[PDB]
């Protein structure tokens, strides 16, 4: 739309008031112009045809039942845009500009949401299994991360390298939700799974096995099912970045924590320099090796750190 910049009001999935960002012409849309060339958030009307109807509101306000995940899909996106800028000089997922656009409402009780190569996708979740997705910011985070990925490292949604693929988001998932930093952890989609049982979550990256997920190489998953394992083998790789962040001992292996600014430098690196379509684990350690010599040395500890971490989950 062409319009004028405007900031409305809303509540979102978990009922928090925020202000948006909207563009005004008749109607006030989910229209955010204060960042790269628009954050714009559409209604699928609980039908699969995308992107849908581009939000439009009467008055600014948003806050109906109906409104409340195009809230956080919206708020969400700017939030996950402003760490790329403000933390890796990264200007929208494809590093100029590019307008960033999400549909929520998607089908009806669809358990899931994601990156369809143009754009984010949100189902409402059937109130069970999930409530609205985009309520979770590192849902929202690792939805768009698949985005920065598809447009640099390109690594191929199977076996070792979509695992790679997979992990990268839930790392840039999680370390969105600590930049915006209200109840950061190291799971993912506690905020939107299972209203009925607090606690849990999809995936951990602190404990993959708390889920059923490998958190080493050996109990990797060699079968079909999930095209060969991507969101199941996905675990060894979380579970190094787990480690090289906050330290740990795993299987008798000793790692030396770094904190969570520098593993991101470290895997913002390895995406965007080193690695390639057809990635595999170990392919993954040797990039991550040379990011963290790019940065602070081949002696330093961050260097020694990143290869401990690889040790404890079984990747050489
Ligand atoms: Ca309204
Ligand atoms: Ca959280
Ligand atoms: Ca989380
Ligand atoms: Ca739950
Ligand atoms: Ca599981
Ligand atoms: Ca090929
Ligand atoms: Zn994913």
């Amino acid at each position: 739309i062409t319009g004028t910049s405007t900031v409305g009001v809303g509540r979102g999935v978990l009922g928090d008031q925020k202000n948006i960002n909207t563009t005004y012409s008749t109607y006030y849309y989910l229209q955010d112009n204060t960042r790269g060339d628009g954050i714009f958030t559409y209604d699928a009307k609980y039908r699969t045809t995308l992107p849908g109807s581009l939000w439009a509101d009467a008055d600014n306000q948003f806050f109906a039942s109906y409104d409340a995940p195009a809230v956080d899909a919206h708020y969400y996106a700017g939030v996950t845009y402003d760490y790329y800028k403000n933390v890796h000089n990264r200007l929208s997922y494809d590093g100029n500009n590019a307008a960033i656009r999400s549909s929520v409402h998607y089908s009806q009780g669809y358990n899931n949401a994601f990156w369809n190569g143009s754009e984010m996708v949100y189902g409402d979740g059937d109130g069970q299994t999930f409530i609205p997705l985009s309520g979770g910011i590192d849902v929202v985070a690792h939805e768009l991360t698949h985005a920065v990925t598809d447009y640099t490292a390109g690594l191929i949604y199977q076996n070792e390298s979509g695992a790679i693929n997979e992990a990268i988001s839930d790392i840039f998932g999680t370390l969105v939700e600590f930049y915006a930093n209200k109840n950061p952890d190291w799971e993912i989609g506690e905020d939107v799974y299972t209203p009925g049982i607090s606690g849990d979550s999809l995936r951990s990256m602190s404990d993959p096995a708390k889920y059923g997920d490998p958190d080493h190489y050996s109990k990797r998953y060699t079968g079909t099912q999930d095209n060969g394992g991507v969101h199941i083998n996905s675990g060894i790789i979380n579970k190094a970045a787990y480690l090289i962040s906050q330290g740990g001992t795993h299987y008798g292996v000793s790692v030396v924590g770094i904190g969570r600014d520098k593993l991101g430098k470290i895997f913002y690196r390895a995406l965007t320099q080193y690695l390639t379509p057809t990635s595999n684990f170990s392919q993954l350690r040797a990039a991550a090796v040379q990011s963290a010599t790019d940065l602070y040395g081949s002696t330093s500890q961050e260097v020694a750190s990143v290869k401990q971490a690889f040790d404890a989950v079984g990747v050489k």
